[PDB]
DNA sequence: TCGACCGGTAGATTGAGGAGTATCCTGAC
DNA sequence: GTCAGGATACTCCTCAATCTACCGGTCGA
């Protein structure tokens, strides 16, 4: 790695560098400018007393840029100077303007230290050192210390706003593109001035508007793209070319390979998204045909930065992580769709050898800690820190897999091993509490931070050790603990919160934004709308609070209003996570589900009610003329059983279930939903079938629906012609008819209890566990096999039975004598469990039994 | 001590998708 | 010397599903 030119030189300082501590590397990495070669070697012992403890790292960084020499020479002379009165600068904001913007940023920020900072721009520290910290930063800072009162008064834009646009490397063209190209882009496009600055802030901002410009009467009014879409595909590094490919390339892979305008749309919403849509045009065949992989999983492959290196390298990769290594289809591209998968990729193929065999992980733990945004530094960090935490530090290997196996992964991982020893003896934590702390996104920053607040909050605030390590354990605790630290004082002193209440609200995932926004609302929401501040510490305890409480903000008077709902009910509803999503489903939902499928408010308030109430609500719409239909499932039991927490996947595996499942599962489906009658008889006689259709006839008046004579008729043939068919009468009053299930018990699963009532004619009567009578809740029995006999027998005139039942526990001990309770005068009911009967418990019993009425 | 083949409510934990922030390297002129 | 495009890593916020823990009325032991 060094040049002809250079070995001349290189050999002959070498010999000066090495004693001042520089390593052969250092100096191979530095040789890049062979001018610095000379001027670190004969200056270094002057340049650590200009800049204090700036290792050689830092140095060699300074000196093997384009000007690396004269920036080092620059900062010799200059150091003196920016470390006083006006720039508050240290060693290393020094280094980072002397690394990036070079000797001209430095010389730029040594002569303009004063207009930058003063009055008539009021820029701090921080922000001078951000702009002029950029590849051509001196430029970026003079059209700055031009423009600055005129975007900041003409064109109302924040300095913050223009700050971000300048600090880039074509920030002197953005900004100068931008004064010229406001008026315009806000005005006849329609585009608010935050699109316009988020599109300009990026590496080739001045391209991008200049672009957007043109491709805004184009992509919109030909291609059918909405406006966000294509401000969204340019807010990108090189959004240019992103813009000029899906100009191209979207008739053709939305034609010919078959890609919707969103997928495309999300393929080029990326930084290399013309380098992505390109290989994804190219590799799309290849990898659905050879690879058999589907378009899909390549676009999620390709919906990513860098998607192009992911794809080929799959490509590449895919015949040898299945076949040799034993990974699988799925694991590979799950891995390969994040950022930078091509490297988690190949060193998953280096180490997983490696990692499996010396250090005991298993390939999913291997898989897990790689499908991660950096999930190279992930696990060469394992594979590097695995021996040391281990044994030196106590942390089971499952320990660090599950601190690894996140975003951040190697510095939270390096972190930990910084910190065990310090939190876990001077402010009293222990290493569970560190590892819960550290197992997030981000969790170096809540480590760092917890290390540097704990004995601030817990001596000032009054706070805990418990509730600090409980805000902080979370994606973002940083920002949470610093919020908390900074409104404590406010929230609990003016508002009238209290620490509880704060730090409830605080321990989520977005806790500062949260917090933040119930200091802004509680002053409104509890004064106009009438809401309580318990109601609006509700709202805002949940994940995406701050999103939940703006939605109440805006919806309690339109849902107020127009549907009836109360204020309790909107409350209800947004009191849990995507309470936002819930609330709108519900405004956009609930005159068509009242009006066309025959629901009320309450139903679906009560569906709306849950975690996932969004899922919940437009399932039900989508699947309830499916099933109240053709399975005669009343409106009732899909309220009923979509009205659970989850109850979208339940909804669809009872549909699935329905449609394509075995005999006997949609059986047990059918039963375990409530009040329906299975019914079967033993021979062909008329005194049977009377007695069933009897039964029967009494079971359907017992729930309100009158039975038709055909069909009446068509029970009775069936029951004349099938012998051990099974009629299954849902409340509805649609009789299933089963021809072949079985003529003994299902294994017991653990869950639901089976059992089959016998009369003295034969007849057998099917019941299950659960769905008790809700007039006898109170009762400690309610639901099981034996009580639900005893009931049947009740509200029928029948005196002596026998049930069978599968549990292998036995019977319960609830009903050892509360089951006599519900027979009649003289009625004899005869439990029987199965042979291999055991008693589990104290009370169980195991045997044929008999009760007797009351 | 003696019992749920129950259900409802509250907090917790696991997983996924989206968006924003930050740094470094290559090529062109 | 500055500018444009591409790849990789880390931090923060929102939504959805599942899991876990606790508790009650009423009857012989
Ligand atoms: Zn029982």
């Amino acid at each position: 790695k060094i040049k002809p030119k250079v070995r001349s030189t290189v050999a002959q300082h070498h010999e000066a560098l090495v004693g001042h501590g520089f390593t052969h590397a250092h100096i191979v990495a530095l040789s890049q400018h062979p001018a610095a070669l000379g001027t670190v070697a004969v200056k270094y012992q002057d340049m650590i007393a200009a800049l204090p403890e700036a290792t050689h790292e830092a140095i060699v960084g300074v000196g093997k840029q384009w000007s690396g020499a004269r920036a080092l020479e620059a900062l010799l002379t200059v150091a003196g100077e920016l470390r006083g009165p006006p720039l508050q600068l240290d060693t290393g904001q020094l280094l980072k303007i002397a690394k990036r913007g070079g000797v001209t940023a430095v010389e730029a920020v040594h002569a303009w230290r004063n207009a930058l900072t003063g009055a008539p721009l009021n820029l701090t520290p921080e922000q001078v050192v951000a702009i002029a910290s950029h590849d051509g930063g001196k430029q970026a800072l003079e059209t700055v210390q031009r423009l600055l009162p005129v975007l900041c008064q003409a064109h109302g834009l924040t300095p913050e706003q223009v700050v971000a646009i300048a600090s880039n490397i074509g920030g002197k063209q953005a900004l100068e593109t931008v004064q010229r190209l406001l008026p315009v882009l806000c005005q006849a496009h329609g585009l608010t001035p935050e699109q316009v600055v988020a599109i300009a802030s990026n590496n080739g901002g001045k391209q991008a508007l200049e672009t957007v410009q043109r491709l805004l009467p184009v992509l919109c009014q030909a291609h059918g793209l909405t406006p966000e879409q294509v401000v969204a595909i340019a807010s990108n590094n090189g959004g240019k070319q992103a813009l000029e490919t899906v100009q191209r390339l979207l008739p053709v892979l939305c034609q010919a390979h078959g890609l919707t305008p969103e997928q495309v749309v999300a393929i080029a919403s990326n930084i290399g998204g013309k380098q992505a849509l390109e290989t994804v045009q190219r590799l799309l065949p290849v990898l659905c045909q050879a690879h058999g992989l589907t378009p899909e999983q390549v676009v999620a492959i390709a919906s990513n930065g860098g998607g192009k290196q992911a794809l080929e390298t799959v490509q590449r990769l895919l015949p040898v992580l299945c076949q040799a290594h034993g990974l699988t289809p799925e694991q590979v591209v799950a891995i390969a769709s994040n950022i930078g998968g091509k490297q988690a990729l190949e060193t998953v193929q280096r180490l997983l050898p490696v990692l499996c065999q010396a250090h005991g992980l298993t390939p999913e733990q291997v898989v897990a800690i790689a499908s991660h945004d950096g999930g190279k530094q992930a696990l060469e960090t394992v594979q590097r820190l695995l021996p040391v935490l281990c044994q030196a530090h106590g942390l089971t290997p499952e320990q660090v897999v599950a601190i690894a196996s996140n975003g951040g992964g190697k510095q939270a991982l390096e972190t930990v091993q910084r910190l065990l020893p310090v939190l876990c003896q001077a402010h009293g934590l222990t290493p569970e509490q560190v590892v819960a702390i550290a197992s997030h996104d981000g969790g170096k920053q809540a480590l760092e931070t917890v290390q540097r607040l704990l004995p601030v909050l817990c001596q000032a605030h009054g706070l805990t050790p418990e509730q600090v390590v409980a805000i902080a354990s979370h994606d973002g605790g940083k920002q949470a603990l610093e919020t908390v630290q900074r409104l404590l004082p406010v929230l609990c002193q003016a508002h009238g919160l209290t620490p509880e209440q704060v730090v409830a609200i605080a321990s989520n995932g977005g806790g500062k934004q949260a917090l933040e926004t119930v200091q802004r609302l509680l002053p409104v929401l509890c004064q106009a709308h009438g809401l309580t501040p318990e109601q609006v510490v509700a709202i805002a305890s949940h994940d995406g609070g701050k999103q939940a409480l703006e939605t109440v903000q805006r919806l309690l008077p339109v849902l107020c209003q127009a549907h009836g709902l109360t204020p309790e009910q909107v409350v209800a509803i947004a009191s849990n996570i995507g309470g936002k999503q819930a609330l709108e489903t519900v405004q956009r939902l609930l005159p068509v589900l009242c009006q066309a499928h025959g629901l009320t408010p309450e139903q679906v308030v009560a569906i709306a009610s849950n975690i996932g109430g969004k899922q919940a609500l437009e399932t039900v719409q989508r699947l309830l003329p499916v099933l109240c239909q053709a399975h005669g499932l009343t409106p009732e039991q899909v309220v009923a059983i979509a009205s659970n927490g989850g109850g979208r996947p339940a909804l669809e595996a009872l549909h699935a279930v329905l449609t394509d499942g075995p005999e006997e599962a949609k059986y047990e489906a059918l039963m375990r939903l409530g009040g329906a009658l299975a019914i079967r008889i033993s021979d062909n006689s008329e005194k049977q079938i009377n007695t069933a259709i009897n039964l029967i006839k009494n079971h359907a008046k017992s729930k309100g629906v009158e039975l038709s004579e055909e069909d009446i008729k068509k029970v009775e043939k069936i029951l004349k012609e099938n012998p051990g068919v099974v009629l299954l009468l849902t409340p509805s009053g649609k009789i299933h008819v089963f021809p072949s299930i079985s003529w003994s018990l299902p294994e017991y699963d653990g869950t639901t209890t089976h059992g089959v009532l016998v009369l003295d004619d034969g007849t057998q009567i099917g019941f299950t566990s659960g769905n008790g009578d809700p007039r006898y809740t109170n009762y400690r029995n309610n639901g099981h096999v034996a009580q639900k006999s005893a009931l049947y027998m009740r509200e029928n005139n029948i005196s002596n039975a026998t049930v069978y039942h599968n549990n292998t526990n036995g019977t319960c001990g609830y009903c050892n004598t509360m089951t006599a309770t519900f027979l009649p005068e003289g009625a004899t009911l005869t439990v029987v469990p199965p042979e291999n009967a055991v008693a589990n418990n104290s009370r169980a019993i195991d045997y044929v039994k008999t009760y007797t009425g009351t």
